[PDB]
């Protein structure tokens, strides 16, 4: 009866309540997937346990080893039946497991510091002064990984080798490193997070110029598992019921602080 | 597996969302109660069924036919499980349900438009430009009804026979009659009710004195029914969780206009 819903500590999808340690269970956090879990729970009439990931990662293929890690490990290994978080969309990923609808829209985008001469792709990999990164074990890192469009093939030859190491370990080591940086470090990713912290205090980040590609979160499911359907019929009418926008504007625009 | 929680249509506790008939069930609702429902349902776990009672009153025992009606008489005659709202704990009450200990504390009060020449009962009672009355089929009313202090003694006995009728159907009906009243009429309610009203707009009403008792709601149950138990539980750590005071704040004062 308790489903386990896999998710991730992510601004603000996922993060602890103010004082957390005065509640327990999924009481303990807030945010805007926390908001969808519920509601999802609501729909298809599930209890649900919400279980922050191990590992603290999304989910990529070990080259080597061949496992899954993050969310997507959760899923694929069978200890998590669902999951409701910033999950991107990707083929090498609906191989493997099941998205609904996707829930939100994204898309990569830089992260400068303010003031930092930067506002594109091809600035960036023009030059060498200002050092770049990305989340590791994630669908960014992934996506310049694959690429083949030279500047992404330049991007990631440069990244692939840079030192100190450019991939961070969470988002907001990639943040605490944009700021701390003096303008020194660009930092790539989603644009829904970059959106987020551009309306952070101390408002010193923030995007620069389009996305490098279109694409959004889809709530997961084990793959062929009876619960994608209801999940999906869920998302679909939490959309066309105006939800959906309403989470997004409560999470990062009325709570905004630039 | 769904309880039923007879409750009641009274603002701040359960109101319609802005839009609410884009929505269905319990997500029609929000309030006071709306979230103190949600989280006992969380607490004792189980599904729940937010109804709001028919006849729209609290419960009162009718003297000729001897039955119950509102949310009282719902829990009496099997068809609420449960009463997640501002039901005042009283005697009469207690010897036919149970009530939690009490979630929030209140006392009869007088509300006045302001400017009114008024600060007590004994001003009201004293003089008859003013005109005042009170819910019908509450604890209010039943007070007055019941008490055999002086004061209220009188304040009764010209409620009883005053033309036009002096009880009112519901609350917003009194708050509204001593808007439209242009300070001819004062109306007994309790002071949460009091003091939400004070908090809005067109901030035209007010508080006067002190309360003329001190009591409190709680949660109701078929009388010895086992939920009971849980229930008062849940309750008792709401409050040292610091979580009524919470929602209490959210409801009435964060919310406030005045
Ligand atoms: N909350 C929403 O309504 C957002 O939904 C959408 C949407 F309506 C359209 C798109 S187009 C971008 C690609 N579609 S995708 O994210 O399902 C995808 C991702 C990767 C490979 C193939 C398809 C995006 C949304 F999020
Ligand atoms: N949210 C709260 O903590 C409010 O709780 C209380 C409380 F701690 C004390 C009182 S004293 C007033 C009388 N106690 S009663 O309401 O349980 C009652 C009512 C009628 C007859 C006998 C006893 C009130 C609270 F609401
Ligand atoms: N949403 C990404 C993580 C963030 C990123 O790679 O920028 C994923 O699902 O892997
Ligand atoms: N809380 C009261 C209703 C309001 C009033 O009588 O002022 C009751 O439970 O009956
Ligand atoms: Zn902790
Ligand atoms: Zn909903
Ligand atoms: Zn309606
Ligand atoms: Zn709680």
């Amino acid at each position: 009866r308790t489903i386990v819903v896999t998710t991730i500590l992510e601004s603000p999808y996922v993060m602890y309540k103010k004082n957390h340690e005065q509640l327990e269970g999924n009481e303990r956090y807030e945010g805007y997937c926390v908001d969808l879990a519920y509601e999802i729970a609501k729909h298809v009439r599930i209890k649900y346990k919400l279980s922050i990931v191990g590992d603290g990662k999304y989910g990529a293929r070990d080259p080597e080893t061949k496992i899954w890690n993050g969310m997507v490990g959760e899923l694929v290994y069978g200890r998590a039946d669902i999951a409701v978080a910033p999950l991107t969309i990707t083929l090498v990923r609906e191989e493997v497991i099941d998205f609904s609808k996707p829930f939100m829209s994204l898309g990569i985008s830089i992260m400068i510091k303010k003031g930092t001469p930067i506002e594109s792709a091809e600035d960036l990999a023009k030059q060498t002064e200002i050092a770049y990164g990305t989340l590791d074990s994630g669908s960014t890192k992934e996506f310049f990984r694959r690429s083949k469009i030279a500047v992404y093939e330049k991007m990631w030859s440069y990244m692939k080798s840079a030192e100190p190491s450019v991939f961070t370990k969470t988002t907001a080591d990639g943040v605490a490193r944009v700021r701390k940086s003096k303008g020194k470090f660009a930092f790539l990713l989603e644009s829904t997070m970059n959106e987020y912290i551009e309306q952070r205090k101390p408002c010193d980040t923030m995007k620069v110029g389009g996305n490098l590609d279109s694409k959004g979160y889809g709530v997961a499911t084990p793959k062929g598992s009876a619960l994608g359907n209801a999940v999906n019929l869920a998302v679909l009418k939490l959309n066309e019921q105006g939800l959906l926008d309403k989470l997004k504007n409560k999470w990062w625009y009325d709570k905004g602080e630039c």
